Protein backbone atom coordinates (compact mmCIF):
# COMPACT_ATOMS: atom_id res chain seq x y z
CA UNK A 1 0.00 0.00 0.00
CA UNK A 2 1.38 3.44 -1.38
CA UNK A 3 -1.24 6.71 -1.52
CA UNK A 4 -1.30 9.27 -3.93
CA UNK A 5 -2.65 13.32 -3.75
CA UNK A 6 -4.38 14.59 -6.61
CA UNK A 7 -1.32 16.84 -6.95
CA UNK A 8 0.80 13.85 -7.71
CA UNK A 9 -1.50 12.42 -9.69
CA UNK A 10 -1.82 15.52 -11.93
CA UNK A 11 1.87 15.78 -12.07
CA UNK A 12 2.35 12.47 -13.10
CA UNK A 13 0.18 12.63 -16.20
CA UNK A 14 1.23 16.29 -17.34
CA UNK A 15 4.54 14.97 -17.44
CA UNK A 16 3.24 12.61 -20.07
CA UNK A 17 0.52 14.33 -21.82
CA UNK A 18 1.27 17.87 -21.08
CA UNK A 19 -1.66 18.85 -23.69
CA UNK A 20 -4.24 16.92 -22.02
CA UNK A 21 -5.71 19.44 -19.55
CA UNK A 22 -7.38 18.65 -16.19
CA UNK A 23 -10.35 20.18 -14.86
CA UNK A 24 -11.90 17.69 -11.92
CA UNK A 25 -10.28 14.69 -10.36
CA UNK A 26 -12.33 12.08 -7.84
CA UNK A 27 -11.60 8.25 -6.70
CA UNK A 28 -13.83 6.05 -8.97
CA UNK A 29 -13.30 2.84 -7.11
CA UNK A 30 -10.64 0.93 -5.32
CA UNK A 31 -9.10 -3.13 -5.78
CA UNK A 32 -6.67 -4.57 -4.65
CA UNK A 33 -3.72 -3.41 -6.95
CA UNK A 34 -4.68 0.22 -7.78
CA UNK A 35 -6.66 3.13 -7.16
CA UNK A 36 -8.83 4.20 -9.89
CA UNK A 37 -9.35 8.19 -10.46
CA UNK A 38 -11.95 9.88 -12.57
CA UNK A 39 -10.90 12.63 -14.01
CA UNK A 40 -12.55 14.79 -16.33
CA UNK A 41 -15.77 13.01 -15.43
CA UNK A 42 -14.99 10.80 -18.59
CA UNK A 43 -11.63 8.89 -17.81
CA UNK A 44 -10.25 6.48 -15.54
CA UNK A 45 -6.98 6.93 -14.40
CA UNK A 46 -5.16 3.75 -12.10
CA UNK A 47 -2.77 4.12 -10.60
CA UNK A 48 -0.67 1.46 -8.79
CA UNK A 49 -0.67 0.61 -4.82
CA UNK A 50 2.34 -1.50 -5.09
CA UNK A 51 5.06 -2.79 -7.29
CA UNK A 52 2.90 -6.51 -7.70
CA UNK A 53 0.25 -3.96 -8.46
CA UNK A 54 1.89 -2.59 -11.35
CA UNK A 55 3.13 -5.29 -12.71
CA UNK A 56 -0.89 -6.46 -13.02
CA UNK A 57 -1.82 -2.83 -14.56
CA UNK A 58 1.25 -3.58 -16.93
CA UNK A 59 -0.57 -7.19 -17.66
CA UNK A 60 -3.97 -5.55 -18.18
CA UNK A 61 -2.11 -2.71 -20.26
CA UNK A 62 -0.91 -5.13 -22.91
CA UNK A 63 -3.65 -7.91 -22.34
CA UNK A 64 -6.55 -4.92 -23.47
CA UNK A 65 -4.24 -3.90 -26.61
CA UNK A 66 -4.32 -8.04 -28.14
CA UNK A 67 -8.20 -8.21 -27.65
CA UNK A 68 -9.32 -4.19 -27.91
CA UNK A 69 -12.31 -5.36 -30.90
CA UNK A 70 -12.74 -9.03 -30.31
CA UNK A 71 -15.64 -9.41 -27.81
CA UNK A 72 -18.91 -8.46 -27.89
CA UNK A 73 -19.18 -6.21 -24.77
CA UNK A 74 -17.44 -3.13 -24.10
CA UNK A 75 -14.01 -3.16 -22.44
CA UNK A 76 -11.45 -0.45 -21.14
CA UNK A 77 -9.69 0.98 -24.43
CA UNK A 78 -6.07 2.30 -23.06
CA UNK A 79 -5.72 5.93 -24.08
CA UNK A 80 -2.56 7.28 -21.63
CA UNK A 81 -0.09 5.29 -20.62
CA UNK A 82 2.96 6.15 -17.77
CA UNK A 83 6.51 4.85 -18.05
CA UNK A 84 8.07 2.12 -15.62
CA UNK A 85 10.71 2.83 -13.20
CA UNK A 86 12.59 0.69 -10.25
CA UNK A 87 9.48 0.46 -8.67
CA UNK A 88 6.92 0.04 -11.12
CA UNK A 89 6.53 -1.15 -14.53
CA UNK A 90 3.69 0.88 -15.29
CA UNK A 91 2.94 4.28 -13.07
CA UNK A 92 -0.44 4.50 -14.61
CA UNK A 93 -2.73 4.00 -17.27
CA UNK A 94 -5.82 5.79 -18.83
CA UNK A 95 -8.50 5.15 -20.15
CA UNK A 96 -12.05 5.76 -21.31
CA UNK A 97 -14.92 5.65 -18.51
CA UNK A 98 -17.60 2.76 -19.08
CA UNK A 99 -20.84 3.92 -17.86
CA UNK A 100 -22.68 1.93 -15.74
CA UNK A 101 -23.33 0.25 -12.08
CA UNK A 102 -21.79 -2.92 -10.85
CA UNK A 103 -24.63 -5.65 -11.96
CA UNK A 104 -24.61 -6.63 -7.71
CA UNK A 105 -26.41 -9.97 -7.55
CA UNK A 106 -28.99 -7.75 -5.37
CA UNK A 107 -29.72 -5.70 -8.79
CA UNK A 108 -30.02 -8.50 -10.67
CA UNK A 109 -32.45 -10.62 -8.87
CA UNK A 110 -34.74 -7.40 -8.90
CA UNK A 111 -34.39 -7.26 -12.52
CA UNK A 112 -37.80 -8.79 -14.98
CA UNK A 113 -36.95 -12.25 -15.69
CA UNK A 114 -36.51 -11.85 -19.59
CA UNK A 115 -33.58 -9.33 -18.44
CA UNK A 116 -31.91 -11.93 -15.65
CA UNK A 117 -32.14 -14.35 -18.59
CA UNK A 118 -30.51 -11.83 -21.41
CA UNK A 119 -27.64 -10.95 -18.83
CA UNK A 120 -26.94 -14.86 -18.75
CA UNK A 121 -26.84 -15.56 -22.45
CA UNK A 122 -25.01 -12.01 -22.41
CA UNK A 123 -22.34 -13.46 -20.08
CA UNK A 124 -22.23 -16.79 -22.01
CA UNK A 125 -21.38 -15.21 -25.13
CA UNK A 126 -19.28 -12.86 -23.74
CA UNK A 127 -17.01 -15.84 -22.14
CA UNK A 128 -17.36 -18.06 -25.14
CA UNK A 129 -16.13 -14.86 -27.89
CA UNK A 130 -12.90 -14.34 -25.05
CA UNK A 131 -11.83 -18.36 -23.93
CA UNK A 132 -11.55 -18.74 -27.88
CA UNK A 133 -9.69 -15.94 -28.80
CA UNK A 134 -6.86 -17.29 -30.20
CA UNK A 135 -3.86 -17.13 -28.06
CA UNK A 136 -0.59 -18.24 -29.86
CA UNK A 137 0.58 -14.08 -30.45
CA UNK A 138 0.45 -14.27 -26.35
CA UNK A 139 3.09 -14.06 -24.12
CA UNK A 140 4.03 -17.68 -22.72
CA UNK A 141 4.61 -16.10 -19.22
CA UNK A 142 0.46 -15.68 -18.87
CA UNK A 143 -0.11 -19.26 -18.93
CA UNK A 144 -1.05 -19.65 -15.76
CA UNK A 145 -0.67 -24.10 -15.01
CA UNK A 146 -3.21 -24.84 -12.11
CA UNK A 147 -0.74 -27.66 -11.12
CA UNK A 148 2.75 -26.26 -10.81
CA UNK A 149 0.26 -23.21 -9.15
CA UNK A 150 -0.71 -26.12 -6.21
CA UNK A 151 2.51 -27.11 -6.21
CA UNK A 152 4.10 -24.23 -5.48
CA UNK A 153 1.68 -23.08 -3.11
CA UNK A 154 2.01 -26.46 -1.29
CA UNK A 155 5.96 -24.92 -0.41
CA UNK A 156 5.08 -21.61 0.26
CA UNK A 157 2.79 -22.69 2.53
CA UNK A 158 5.17 -25.38 4.19
CA UNK A 159 7.61 -22.16 4.23
CA UNK A 160 5.31 -19.69 6.04
CA UNK A 161 3.69 -21.54 8.45
CA UNK A 162 6.55 -24.26 9.38
CA UNK A 163 7.31 -22.18 12.90
CA UNK A 164 3.52 -21.37 13.55
CA UNK A 165 1.48 -24.61 12.77
CA UNK A 166 2.15 -27.35 15.17
CA UNK A 167 3.75 -30.71 13.43
CA UNK A 168 0.07 -32.69 13.08
CA UNK A 169 -1.33 -29.83 12.02
CA UNK A 170 0.98 -29.12 9.09
CA UNK A 171 1.18 -32.53 8.35
CA UNK A 172 -3.04 -32.57 7.44
CA UNK A 173 -2.08 -29.30 5.35
CA UNK A 174 0.21 -31.63 3.75
CA UNK A 175 -2.21 -34.26 3.31
CA UNK A 176 -4.99 -32.12 1.51
CA UNK A 177 -2.50 -30.44 -0.87
CA UNK A 178 -1.73 -34.01 -1.79
CA UNK A 179 -5.58 -35.35 -1.88
CA UNK A 180 -5.88 -32.21 -4.47
CA UNK A 181 -2.80 -32.89 -6.57
CA UNK A 182 -3.97 -36.87 -6.97
CA UNK A 183 -6.69 -35.36 -8.55
CA UNK A 184 -6.38 -35.42 -12.26
CA UNK A 185 -9.64 -33.07 -13.13
CA UNK A 186 -8.77 -29.72 -11.31
CA UNK A 187 -5.84 -30.34 -14.05
CA UNK A 188 -7.15 -31.62 -17.47
CA UNK A 189 -8.51 -28.37 -19.20
CA UNK A 190 -7.90 -27.03 -22.47
CA UNK A 191 -5.70 -23.48 -21.84
CA UNK A 192 -7.45 -20.01 -23.34
CA UNK A 193 -7.81 -16.49 -22.17
CA UNK A 194 -9.50 -15.98 -18.95
CA UNK A 195 -10.38 -13.05 -17.28
CA UNK A 196 -9.93 -15.04 -13.99
CA UNK A 197 -11.42 -11.95 -11.67
CA UNK A 198 -14.79 -12.77 -13.62
CA UNK A 199 -17.08 -11.49 -10.78
CA UNK A 200 -20.17 -9.49 -9.98
CA UNK A 201 -18.23 -6.26 -9.01
CA UNK A 202 -16.18 -6.24 -12.57
CA UNK A 203 -19.66 -6.16 -14.93
CA UNK A 204 -21.30 -3.37 -15.70
CA UNK A 205 -24.51 -2.68 -16.41
CA UNK A 206 -26.59 0.25 -18.03
CA UNK A 207 -30.13 0.39 -15.88
CA UNK A 208 -32.16 2.10 -18.61
CA UNK A 209 -31.81 -0.57 -21.21
CA UNK A 210 -31.44 -2.95 -18.29
CA UNK A 211 -28.49 -5.06 -20.00
CA UNK A 212 -25.02 -5.21 -19.28
CA UNK A 213 -22.38 -2.40 -20.94
CA UNK A 214 -19.15 -3.42 -19.85
CA UNK A 215 -16.40 -5.74 -18.81
CA UNK A 216 -13.47 -4.30 -16.49
CA UNK A 217 -10.83 -5.02 -14.26
CA UNK A 218 -8.39 -7.22 -16.40
CA UNK A 219 -5.58 -7.15 -14.68
CA UNK A 220 -5.84 -10.92 -13.41
CA UNK A 221 -6.71 -12.06 -17.07
CA UNK A 222 -4.44 -15.06 -17.64
CA UNK A 223 -3.76 -18.37 -20.11
CA UNK A 224 -5.79 -20.50 -17.84
CA UNK A 225 -8.72 -23.11 -17.09
CA UNK A 226 -11.52 -21.42 -18.63
CA UNK A 227 -13.60 -22.80 -15.87
CA UNK A 228 -11.84 -19.83 -13.85
CA UNK A 229 -14.37 -17.68 -15.24
CA UNK A 230 -17.88 -19.89 -14.06
CA UNK A 231 -16.09 -20.49 -10.32
CA UNK A 232 -15.93 -16.66 -9.80
CA UNK A 233 -19.58 -16.36 -10.35
CA UNK A 234 -21.01 -19.41 -8.32
CA UNK A 235 -20.75 -18.16 -4.37
CA UNK A 236 -23.71 -17.21 -3.02
CA UNK A 237 -22.86 -14.34 -0.60
CA UNK A 238 -20.95 -11.78 -2.94
CA UNK A 239 -22.07 -13.39 -6.24
CA UNK A 240 -24.78 -15.00 -8.49
CA UNK A 241 -25.46 -18.17 -7.03
CA UNK A 242 -25.84 -21.80 -8.66
CA UNK A 243 -29.13 -21.06 -10.84
CA UNK A 244 -27.61 -18.09 -12.45
CA UNK A 245 -24.49 -19.49 -13.36
CA UNK A 246 -26.08 -22.62 -14.51
CA UNK A 247 -28.06 -20.64 -17.52
CA UNK A 248 -24.67 -18.72 -18.16
CA UNK A 249 -23.42 -22.55 -18.39
CA UNK A 250 -26.48 -23.70 -20.54
CA UNK A 251 -26.30 -20.84 -22.76
CA UNK A 252 -22.45 -21.38 -23.13
CA UNK A 253 -22.57 -25.32 -24.52
CA UNK A 254 -20.68 -26.14 -21.02
CA UNK A 255 -20.35 -30.27 -21.73
CA UNK A 256 -19.07 -30.82 -18.15
CA UNK A 257 -21.08 -29.19 -15.35
CA UNK A 258 -20.02 -31.51 -12.78
CA UNK A 259 -16.26 -30.83 -13.28
CA UNK A 260 -17.25 -27.14 -12.56
CA UNK A 261 -19.29 -28.20 -9.77
CA UNK A 262 -16.26 -29.89 -7.85
CA UNK A 263 -13.58 -26.86 -9.03
CA UNK A 264 -16.15 -24.68 -7.14
CA UNK A 265 -16.10 -27.03 -3.90
CA UNK A 266 -12.67 -27.89 -4.25
CA UNK A 267 -12.06 -23.62 -4.82
CA UNK A 268 -14.21 -22.86 -1.42
CA UNK A 269 -12.21 -25.31 0.82
CA UNK A 270 -9.30 -23.44 -0.62
CA UNK A 271 -9.98 -19.92 0.11
CA UNK A 272 -8.12 -20.34 3.79
CA UNK A 273 -4.60 -21.25 1.93
CA UNK A 274 -5.26 -18.52 -1.00
CA UNK A 275 -6.02 -16.18 2.17
CA UNK A 276 -2.47 -16.72 3.86
CA UNK A 277 -0.72 -16.37 0.69
CA UNK A 278 -2.71 -13.73 -0.81
CA UNK A 279 -1.97 -12.04 2.63
CA UNK A 280 1.52 -11.97 2.47
CA UNK A 281 2.15 -11.64 -1.52
CA UNK A 282 -0.49 -8.64 -1.43
CA UNK A 283 0.96 -7.49 2.15
CA UNK A 284 -2.44 -7.94 3.41
CA UNK A 285 -1.92 -8.74 7.20
CA UNK A 286 -5.59 -9.23 8.43
CA UNK A 287 -6.08 -11.96 5.88
CA UNK A 288 -3.02 -13.78 7.06
CA UNK A 289 -4.05 -14.34 10.08
CA UNK A 290 -7.20 -15.01 9.20
CA UNK A 291 -6.49 -18.08 7.17
CA UNK A 292 -4.13 -19.44 10.11
CA UNK A 293 -6.74 -18.79 12.23
CA UNK A 294 -9.33 -20.67 9.97
CA UNK A 295 -6.42 -23.56 9.54
CA UNK A 296 -6.58 -24.46 13.16
N1 LIG B 1 -18.23 2.84 -13.54
C1 LIG B 1 -16.98 2.51 -13.84
N2 LIG B 1 -16.16 2.14 -12.88
C2 LIG B 1 -14.89 1.81 -13.19
C3 LIG B 1 -14.41 1.82 -14.45
N3 LIG B 1 -13.13 1.45 -14.38
C4 LIG B 1 -12.81 1.22 -13.10
N4 LIG B 1 -13.91 1.45 -12.36
C5 LIG B 1 -14.17 1.34 -10.87
O1 LIG B 1 -12.85 1.34 -10.24
C6 LIG B 1 -12.56 0.00 -9.67
C7 LIG B 1 -11.09 -0.45 -9.81
O2 LIG B 1 -10.79 -0.59 -11.19
C8 LIG B 1 -13.48 -0.90 -10.52
O3 LIG B 1 -13.64 -2.27 -9.99
C9 LIG B 1 -14.77 -0.02 -10.56
O4 LIG B 1 -15.37 0.03 -9.28
C10 LIG B 1 -15.22 2.19 -15.48
O5 LIG B 1 -14.88 2.22 -16.66
N5 LIG B 1 -16.53 2.55 -15.19
CL1 LIG C 1 -31.26 -19.02 -26.19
Amino acid sequence: MRTYTFDQVEKAIEQLYPDFTINTIEISGEGNDCIAYEINRDFIFKFPKHSRGSTNLFNEVNILKRIHNKLPLPIPEVVFTGMPSETYQMSFAGYTKIKGVPLTPLLLNNLPKQSQNQAAKDLARFLSELHSINISGFKSNLVLDFREKINEDNKKIKKLLSRELKGPQMKKVDDFYRDILENEIYFKYYPCLIHNDFSSDHILFDTEKNTICGIIDFGDAAISDPDNDFISLMEDDEEYGMEFVSKILNHYKHKDIPTVLEKYRMKEKYWSFEKIIYGKEYGYMDWYEEGLNEIR
